[PDB]
């Protein structure tokens, strides 16, 4: 268009425009205070209004990158605060913005955000609602420079709904705190899923990402033909490649073009896209990315005809292996939306290995004739883990299930630090409470999403501080074999028990006033140290020690009765 900034202002609207501009500047100038960014937003917005009134006005014909880069280089504190980022200003726009992207700090050293009191938040939300929501956008954008800015607007509007409803209820804290914990966890999980998917795209290559996209899209859109799914996978791969690069402009236009195409070909893709495609342009791609699974045609034949019993299995495979394997993934994924994506990739890799061996053997047809039998043990393994863990979760509670996982994982790998074993087991316990409530149709896909972000953060700290050879051996393994190995870990019999420290098991009455979360973490910390001290302790012996601890904590609310509890448990 003649004035691109005017076109953006008319499409997004003034409110969304200012919010997106605040996020854009906060992701590049992460160290500048909130008041400086509010001034920059008002200046860009006032300039955009001159272009809407007259697209032929001065500088209105410049590109968004030029206008943004020129405005980024007008900051007086650019040389002193960001240093090498000021050297980017001596380059032309094609190289200047790339120089800006290279200086985005994915891990800035900013202090933790502290949740204010409920009465303070509600008062602040009432006094100045706009700056309240803008402060949220500023703090999260500067801490996550690659966070998709429209998705950040999606969270900000949910905070507005949370404070609007809860600050007028009879009990504000009971209403607001569960919603804030939900928005906090989903926000941290969103940025964590983006970082993992971007890092996996650079390491494992584009082929592995397309294989993942084929499986997930075929589950999402089972009524679509393979040519349609393959066209969506190509566009989706291009979208993620650029969104991972950091250029917000190219990322958003790609997602806009993809959502526009999907909404224009609903009859060839899915029937569940009626609601998402009626939403505004800013919310299309985000909505489609979380659309519900469509129903399968139900008239789908078996896969043995095209992939097992046909005489041209090796011929069609030799013509284009990834296309043939992609068609195998497409057909298997559209028929099993209850499987996890990594499970479908597990079956595709098995079918790929089989064809490589069989198509070169003497009798290929007889060789891969029983390939589907290899898929059954691979499918039963996660299914039996879901039933085994959800049944154990049903007998116990969330806290008791977390303590059950603590003893299991401490015996298997006691070399891991105690706060890590506690934090991981608590998160794995929340995975069980969230996914075991779903029916079996959504249990395995639910577990995959939450386990992928928990197993990665377990090794996000273990890669910086290695302490176990078995843990780091399977976080360097393939992505489809990461979870199966963690389930295949065994008890370390060659582990000498840790020395008994009296100060470790020593407890004081200060834990009786602490919150429930604090008393649990303190009790769960001592449970790991007990297993590290006596890994050969039976489940019956361990329960007797835990039952005496719950009774001693109730009676002591000191050190005299604690000495008898240590000596009795040490026998
Ligand atoms: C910007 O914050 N300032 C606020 C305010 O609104 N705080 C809210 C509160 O308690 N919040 C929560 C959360 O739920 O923890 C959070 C946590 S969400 C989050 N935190 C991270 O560190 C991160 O990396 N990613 N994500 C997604 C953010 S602000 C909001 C405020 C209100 S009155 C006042 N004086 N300050
Ligand atoms: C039409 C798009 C085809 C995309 C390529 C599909 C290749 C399937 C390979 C299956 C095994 C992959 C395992 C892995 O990459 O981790
Ligand atoms: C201001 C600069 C960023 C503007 C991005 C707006 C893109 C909105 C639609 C993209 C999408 O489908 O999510
Ligand atoms: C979320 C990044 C892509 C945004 C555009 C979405 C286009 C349709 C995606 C369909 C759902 C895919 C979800 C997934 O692959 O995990
Ligand atoms: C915790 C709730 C039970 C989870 C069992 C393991 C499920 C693994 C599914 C993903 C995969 O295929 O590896
Ligand atoms: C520390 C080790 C943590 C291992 C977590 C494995 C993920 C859950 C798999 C289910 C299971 O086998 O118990």
């Amino acid at each position: 268009h003649k004035s691109e900034v005017a076109h953006r202002f008319k499409d997004l609207g003034e409110e969304n425009f200012k919010a997106l501009v605040l996020i854009a500047f906060a992701q590049y100038l992460q160290q500048c205070p909130f008041e400086d960014h509010v001034k920059l937003v008002n200046e860009v917005t006032e300039f955009a209004k001159t272009c809407v009134a007259d697209e032929s006005a001065e500088n209105c014909d410049k590109s968004l990158h030029t206008l943004f880069g020129d405005k980024l280089c007008t900051v007086a504190t650019l040389r002193e605060t960001y240093g090498e980022m000021a050297d980017c200003c001596a380059k032309q726009e094609p190289e200047r913005n790339e120089c800006f992207l290279q200086h985005k700090d994915d891990n800035p050293n900013l202090p933790r955000l502290v949740r204010p009191e409920v009465d303070v938040m509600c008062t602040a939300f009432h006094d100045n609602e706009e700056t309240f929501l803008k402060k949220y956008l500023y703090e999260i954008a500067r801490r996550h420079p690659y966070f998709y800015a429209p998705e950040l607007l999606f969270f900000a509007k949910r905070y507005k709904a949370a404070f609007t409803e809860c600050c007028q209820a009879a009990d504000k804290a009971a209403c607001l705190l569960p919603k804030l914990d939900e928005l906090r966890d989903e926000g941290k999980a969103s940025s964590a899923k983006q970082r993992l998917k971007c890092a996996s795209l650079q390491k494992f290559g584009e082929r592995a990402f397309k294989a993942w996209a084929v499986a997930r899209l075929s589950q999402r859109f089972p009524k679509a033909e393979f040519a349609e799914v393959s066209k969506l996978v190509t566009d989706l791969t291009k979208v993620h490649t650029e969104c991972c690069h950091g250029d917000l402009l190219e990322c958003a236009d790609d997602r806009a073009d993809l959502a526009k195409y999907i909404c224009e070909n609903q009859d060839s893709i899915s029937s569940k896209l009626k609601e998402c495609c009626e939403k505004p342009l800013l919310e299309k791609s985000h909505c489609i990315a979380e659309v519900e699974n469509d129903e399968m045609p139900a008239d789908l034949p078996s896969l043995a005809a095209d992939f097992v019993e046909s005489k041209d299995v090796c011929k069609n495979y030799a013509e284009a292996k990834d296309v043939f394997l992609g068609m195998f993934l497409y057909e298997y994924a559209r028929r099993h939306p209850d499987y996890s994506v990594v499970l479908l990739l597990r079956l595709a890799k098995t079918y790929e290995t089989t064809l490589e061996k069989c198509c070169a053997a003497a009798d290929p047809h007889e060789c891969y004739a029983k390939v589907f039998d290899e898929f059954k043990p691979l499918v039963e393994e996660p299914q039996n883990l879901i039933k085994q863990n959800c049944e154990l979760f049903e007998q116990l509670g969330e806290y008791k299930f977390q303590n059950a996982l603590l003893v299991r994982y401490t015996k298997k790998v006691p070399q891991v630090s105690t706060p890590t074993l506690v934090e991981v087991s608590r998160n794995l316990g929340k995975v069980g409470s969230k996914c075991c409530k779903h029916p079996e149709a959504k249990r395995m896909p639910c577990a995959e999403d939450y386990l992928s972000v928990v197993l990665n953060q377990l090794c996000v700290l273990h890669e910086k501080t290695p302490v176990s050879d078995r843990v780091t051996k399977c976080c360097t393994e393939s992505l489809v074999n990461r979870r199966p190995c963690f389930s295949a870990l065994e008890v370390d019999e060659t582990y000498v028990p840790k020395e008994f420290n009296a100060e470790t098991f020593t407890f004081h009455a200060d834990i009786c006033t602490l919150s429930e979360k604090e008393r649990q973490i303190k009790k769960q910390t001592a449970l790991v140290e007990l297993v590290k001290h006596k890994p050969k302790a039976t489940k019956e012996q361990l329960k007797a020690v835990m039952d005496d601890f719950a009774a001693f904590v109730e009676k002591c609310c000191f050190a005299e009765e604690g000495k008898k509890l240590v000596a009795a448990s040490q026998a």
